[PDB]
């Protein structure tokens, strides 16, 4: 979740372009990120890989 300058953000899911309904397998893919099969047993975007990173969310290796 994240937000910044917005009286309504409700993308944080991304803050961007998901609905977390067709987001990753964490945080918003609603493409082929995160989403499907790569890593983690599910996908890979490099978000919610870097949500593996820091945040330690998933566990893949990012892209
Ligand atoms: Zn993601």
């Amino acid at each position: 979740m994240a937000h910044h300058h917005h009286h309504h953000s409700s993308g944080l899911e991304v803050l961007f372009q998901g609905p977390e309904g067709r987001e990753c397998v964490n945080c918003g893919a609603t493409a082929t990120p995160l989403w499907r099969r790569d890593g983690t047993g599910h996908y890979l975007c490099n978000a919610c890989g870097l949500y593996h990173k820091m945040n330690g969310q998933n566990r893949p290796l990012i892209k």
